[PDB]
């Protein structure tokens, strides 16, 4: 073989675009992580993807946990672990220690465990191994020096087998040391990552590929998520800037609001609706989402602010029966706090709930509520996640947003995601004759010509009403205007 | 010689200028880095360069990777080891140790170690020696203190020989110390340290040459990228403020914006178009990209905001037909995010795709989207490689930024690179009788 | 001088004056650092400064670099220790461990050691001692206990034989512990500490005197710079204040501007060039080194935003030709990147260019170009350093600043600059009817008397044209004014119909 | 006082000053002859003939 270096796909959501094509093959691979962070998971999920959909058998090596509950746990995912075992397809090499025992067993077993290693190798025909917590058989009287040689006895026997390795380390620091005894790292041909960051007092799962000796990856660290399906990571740099786009037309539910937008919203674009609290946002988004249904086109509404409840009643409020939507099977609402959970989940259930509903249209009332507490780089790679991802679908995205101040409107979003969206749908107060009156503009449009008018609108029973703009008025934008009168000519 | 410290060429593409010369002759080189920062690598390509441009051969002494993997892991970059072996031009010194090890190595090894590199330095008459992972062999039961003596006595033994050498030291923190047993910076003559700093859950990897006992060379980190091409730097302080610049005048697509700029934009000159969202940068920055084409001249649009479709329809909208453009070759698309990729990075797919395409005018639709989560000096200091780039390449550059704040714009870049901007083409609006309209 | 303690000078450019006259005669200073601080050169130019400048025998104790080596190394500075060394004015004794060394010597060879460095005293009749790297010898087995007893034991004995010592130590952290073993920062009467701070991954050095026993000396940190001249340190603190000041006047190149200032600027003055970009400060600047050449007058250009070729375009449509200043020999062109290197290297090669053109006039083209990514504090330092420099050296300067902020700016500077400047030059952008035109004000001068009016100037190929003042306005200084009109009808030129003509022939 | 928003109901969108006395408080009428009262320092109108 005088060629480059081949690669194993791990069919792990996400990892073998981080990794260029997977796990090189014939190597060992260190996959280390604090205490639950889905080391063990990222074992089985290697073996078992590679028996289920290549046909070639995996030998898991355990130092601590009992095969009967290796097998138990992964039934939480939906794996019958038991089942490869008598298909001969899988092997789980107990090494666990037994609670009673002696000592002065330094590197006796290693060498008695290699040739069992091997064995179960050449007898399942084994491709792939994981060995699952090596450091734990360190964990009786060693120091670094001593690990190094023992490691390296393992990885070298185990290259000339020809067979692809993983292995599993513990870690107390999560940005200390890459491996307890700070040897691990540079044994390995191969160094990936799994981190539990705090911070906020919530947590973020992330996975990282520090190095593969004779490759190239991605660089940085790329959030993952264990769900029931397993580790399902989102490569968010990984995403290409090759979105179809096309000139089809689409309603937003307000007629005048098509004319001012020059025929409607693109079918391939997306909306974003600015504006203060009370101005409105919710309203058109809730208008946007029944002329979907019209249309019979399915659709989903995100809602982060109100309750499932409260939606209804807001909305039979403005006729729009949102009952009738339901059962039609038309329309999907969700509802959940921002706080519920993390950004990294947030955007797998958005995307989750997306597949099973295929829809046409999609309204996330307030991203604003889904930046709370979380940072602004943090939520940023959230927007590009959801709205990339609606974008390569033909999905036609409103997005809300609630400025942080109300009046003179110093930018229109606080968290820019202005120079991410195609057309922005601009809200805002005006203060005419000691009233809150309202105005509504669209701000851009990226391929239409849409109005330049800030043209004010009531809400009624009806729903949105788009009157004339403020002609003989100065200073609209800043919120309190001026009229100057024509005294005149 | 009864003169200064006479350097070796390494040939990889920036480390010379940051040394001045290359590493010194006859004295060994110290790089350091934590896992994953490319010594192994710059071992190799140390080697290699050596022999491919000025026939000097080289030896290669490995204490864990076996000398299969070597020769395997350098065909990712395209050059063949095993040929260089078999010419008799390298030689791997496997000093790896058996998967059946055994006890006690630190005396007669050493010499013996020595002795094989001695003989192998006088076989293959050798210029150029790589020791890697020398952190390895004292990983037996050493202190720091055992570990001075070791390296004083490897190093003074290969001086001795006349080979100039390159060092390989693990860390365990990327800014703590800078080998691991906090020594090995001391007993060698030169210090060089791979980082693999972390910072905004991206890597970005820099190069800083530490001491170079007897000469000079350039202080700080400095930014490389590892590719298919190995190592490549990019000394942003070296290059000089020596910009060629001339009369010649370009159009811009708009015609009266020609006359508003004085007979059209400098053909040697940086432009700057900035404005709130929707203004209409990437208007003028489409227009600018068409005008090349109408001349018959090639250019490159940078865009990191909107998809290369999305881009087609919002131009045929304007009339213009970019996929005429695409056929003729004269104009050539990227599109990718600014997620995608450090800024060390989109440097370098800038200035790649700069040479395979010749352009004579150039245009990053969007800086600010690249200014996204990373700091202020990181961002100027991304401007400045750009910038003097396409300035000494004859390359007329309009860049785009969007103001975070509309209407009130009270700074053109708040990022402040319009000080380094030759041209500036400002857009803005303007609230007239209750109606958005641009200036 | 009233010091109890007698100072031995070493001749490295700011030392001596951190140390207040030099390093102490017949006690041991130790001069500690992190790798590639600079230790080895420090006890280097103690040695070789003694030589060429008081005859002073030196005696070097290397501990790990090969004596040939040393001898290789210092001629990077131009320094010819091998003649030193053949001359019997420099000994360098090799105490280096073996390749083929056995193991256990740290004790006996420390009073060995004592009888060698005694023997090249008296034999060499030497006066400085330095021993590099004293550090490497206790790296054998030993801990700080044994560290101060085998120190004390070097340091009392060599200042029992009256020699002069420099001890070099290593350290790991730049801001924690001054010594490995932290035992040597109170066994030696002398603490120096050179540290290589890292900080926005560039590298600036600094030289701090932590102690002297028995005198003063300038408290902490003052930044040098390794050159091919050796250590050059800039001990920004003792530029004391009393530089010369005269009622001398320069002209600025432009003759109306003079006139603004009550006859031009003054010759021993700082003046600040301060504007929007695009005002049109780099121009008032090429006037004032074009006129320094039309009077027959050096001056060095230092410009930090435009290349060497497009100040030379830019300046020929202003209608000056920079081309034959330079030919003539009258005018100097720099041009560097500020990401080139740290402020205290700019500040060194601004020094430099000084003396080797000993100009009458100076300009530096943005010093807000120099702000880029530096802390404030470490700007204002930089600032003084070359303000103080031009002004005790009778040179004009002229400097520019770029306010980040155009049309309604509400300081000069964002620094804080405009209380070490003497004269300021305020440049702004003036919305009139839709048009973007400039104004030039004098907002303050120090000696003279100065035009107080706004002046709106235009921009043409013959240079800048200064005009008439906003009479009419109210909130010029916003940058959007707003039209009052008392009169704008009254006289000056009134008759209506015929009063010109174009046009003829010629 | 002014009611700002209101989910469900059509809600006052004037904003009226409110009188405080022994007896409560008392919301009033608007502020119709005035410009950029939000602002909190507003301009008059005329109150001519
Ligand atoms: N069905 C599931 N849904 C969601 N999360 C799950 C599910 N099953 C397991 N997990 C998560 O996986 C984590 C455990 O992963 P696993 O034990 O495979 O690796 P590990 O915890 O890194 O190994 P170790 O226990 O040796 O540290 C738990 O913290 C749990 O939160
Ligand atoms: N039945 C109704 N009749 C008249 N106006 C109504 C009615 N219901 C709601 N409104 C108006 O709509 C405004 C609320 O807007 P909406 O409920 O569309 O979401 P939103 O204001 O964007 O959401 P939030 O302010 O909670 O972020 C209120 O200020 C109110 O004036
Ligand atoms: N063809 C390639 N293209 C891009 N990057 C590559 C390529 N080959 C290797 N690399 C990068 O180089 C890094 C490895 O460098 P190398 O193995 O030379 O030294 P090292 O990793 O510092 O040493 P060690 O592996 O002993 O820790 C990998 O992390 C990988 O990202
Ligand atoms: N077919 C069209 N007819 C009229 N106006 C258009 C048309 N297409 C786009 N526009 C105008 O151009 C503006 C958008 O400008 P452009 O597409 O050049 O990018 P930009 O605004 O500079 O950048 P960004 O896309 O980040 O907003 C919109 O506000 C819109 O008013
Ligand atoms: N001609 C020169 N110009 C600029 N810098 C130089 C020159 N010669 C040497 N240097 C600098 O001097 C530094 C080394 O200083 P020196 O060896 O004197 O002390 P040190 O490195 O602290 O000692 P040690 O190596 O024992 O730690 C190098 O980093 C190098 O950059
Ligand atoms: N030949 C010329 N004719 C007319 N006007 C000119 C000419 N050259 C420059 N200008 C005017 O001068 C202004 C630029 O000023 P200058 O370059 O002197 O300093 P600056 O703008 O402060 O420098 P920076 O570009 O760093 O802001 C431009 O706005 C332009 O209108
Ligand atoms: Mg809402
Ligand atoms: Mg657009
Ligand atoms: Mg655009
Ligand atoms: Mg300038």
């Amino acid at each position: 073989e005088h060629q480059a270096i081949a690669k194993m796909r791990t069919m792990i959501e996400g990892f073998d675009d981080i990794s260029h094509g997977g796990l090189p093959i014939g190597r060992s691979t260190l996959v280390s992580g604090t205490s639950g962070t889905g080391k063990t998971l990222f074992s089985i999920q290697f073996l078992y993807n590679g028996i289920i959909e290549f046909d070639e058998p995996g030998v898991f090596v355990t130092f601590e946990e009992t095969p009967q509950d290796i097998i138990k746990n992964a039934r939480s995912f939906g794996w019958d672990l038991a089942k490869l075992v008598d298909e001969g397809k899988l092997f789980i090499l107990d090494a666990s220690p037994d609670p009673e025992g002696q000592e002065v067993v330094g590197g006796f077993d290693l060498s008695a465990l290699i040739e069992r290693i091997n064995y179960a190798i050449q007898k399942y025909r084994a491709r792939r191994v994981s060995i699952d917590s090596v450091t734990s058989v360190f964990q009786q009287y060693d120091a670094s020096s001593v690990v190094r040689r023992e490691l390296f006895r393992l990885v070298a026997r185990l290259k000339q087998i020809g067979a692809t390795t993983v292995m599993t380390t513990e870690r107390i620091e999560e940005y200390g040391p890459i491996a307890r005894y700070g040897v691990e790292e540079f044994v390995s041909d191969n160094v990936v990552i799994l981190r539990n960051v705090l911070e906020g007092e919530r947590r973020r799962r992330t996975l990282e590929i520090l190095k593969l000796r004779g490759t190239s990856h991605m660089k940085g660290e790329y959030p993952f998520t264990i769900t029931d399906h397993g580790i399902n990571i989102f490569p968010l740099g990984a995403m290409r800037l090759t979105q179809r786009s096309s000139n089809v037309r689409v309603s937003s539910g307000v007629v005048r609001l098509d004319e001012m937008c020059g025929g409607g919203f693109f079918k391939d674009s997306i909306i974003l609706a600015t504006g203060a609290t009370g101005t409105g946002k919710t309203l058109l988004v809730s208008r946007f989402v029944e002329n979907a249904c019209a249309n019979k086109e399915r659709a989903i509404l995100f809602a982060y602010e109100e309750s499932r409840a409260q939606l209804l009643r807001n909305a039979y409020s403005w006729g729009m029966d949102f009952e009738e939507m339901e059962r039609q099977n038309l329309l999907k609402i969700v509802c959940a706090y921002p706080e519920s959970a993390g950004l990294e989940d947030h955007l797998q259930i958005i995307k989750s709930e997306i597949n099973d509903f295929k829809p046409a249209r999609i309204a996330i009332d307030s991203l604003s509520a889904l930046a709370r507490g979380v940072s602004n780089n943090a939520f940023r790679q959230f927007v590009i996640g959801v709205t990339g991802y609606a974008k390569q679908e033909e999905i036609t995205g409103l997005f809300t947003n609630t400025s942080d101040q109300f009046m003179g409107v110093h930018s229109i979003t606080d968290s820019h995601i202005s120079t991410i969206t195609d057309t922005i749908i601009l809200l805002q107060y005006v203060e005419i004759r000691g009233e809150m009156s309202r105005a509504i503009n669209v701000f851009k449009m990226r391929g239409s010509w849409h109005d330049k008018a800030i043209r004010e609108f009531m809400i009624s029973d009806k729903g949105p009403d788009i009157k004339d703009s403020f002609r003989n008025f100065e200073r609209i934008i800043s919120g309190s205007p001026t009229r100057i009168t024509v005294d005149e000519k």
